[PDB]
């Protein structure tokens, strides 16, 4: 796998993947709900237009933070061990390979003490980001060609698209190019 930064758009998120390959298809950032970083990435205020499913019903991301932090602790293992929730922190992290913002949540299917506690999601290509997608309503957009990211996430080999200069290569060659790119920029290294 990769670790690699994402900038905040207003501090660097770092993010553990096994498919850096897909950074392209990256359209938002998912923080485990204890993450040291949390309180300092959480907005003062909803932006304008917000969609209410990503608000927790609070009035302010810190009101809906503490409230989602409150609630999930309500779960017992039963919870656990079987539907994606989680809210918004009102912020937005960069997207380094296409420079485009893309939202930052956190939600309890993220663990905090496992890799780096944060990921990139990728609702094309990882299912448990595909379903956190839809039932959020965040972008989800194909970058391996293969399957039929309508139907469910395409996890796969394949050939890349919508990738800019890794387009047309492999899995395997992808993840090298972007990898090395990360290397280049400073921003990523290789990670067993
Ligand atoms: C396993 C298939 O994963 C993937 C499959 C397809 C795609 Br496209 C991707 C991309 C976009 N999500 O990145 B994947 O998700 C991260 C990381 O790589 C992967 C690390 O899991 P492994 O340590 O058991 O190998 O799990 C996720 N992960 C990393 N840290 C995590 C944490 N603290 N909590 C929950 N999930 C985490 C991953």
């Amino acid at each position: 796998g990769a670790v690699a930064l994402f900038s905040a758009r207003a501090v660097d998120i770092e993010v553990f993947t096994t498919r850096p390959d897909t950074l392209f298809g990256a359209t938002y950032l998912v923080l485990a709900p204890e993450h040291d970083l949390v309180d300092e990435l959480v907005a003062a205020s909803w932006p304008a237009g917000v969609n209410p499913l990503w608000t927790y019903g609070g009035g302010t991301p810190g009101e809906a933070i503490a409230a989602y932090r409150r609630a999930i602790a309500a779960k017992s293992d039963l919870e656990r061990q079987e539907e994606k929730t989680g809210v918004f922190l009102g912020s937005y992290a960069i997207n380094p390979a296409n420079g485009e913002p893309v939202p930052i949540f956190i939600a309890d299917y993220v663990l905090a003490g496992y890799g780096t506690g944060a990921i990139m999601a990728v609702p094309g290509h990882d299912q448990r980001d595909w379903d956190f997608a839809r039932a959020f309503g965040l972008p989800i957009v194909e970058v391996i060609a293969g399957g039929n990211i309508s139907e469910s996430a395409y996890t796969g080999d394949g050939i890349l698209v919508n990738s800019d200069y890794l387009n047309g290569m492999s899995v395997p060659a992808a993840k090298r190019a972007i990898v090395d790119r990360l290397e280049s920029a400073g921003r990523g290294r290789a990670r067993i």
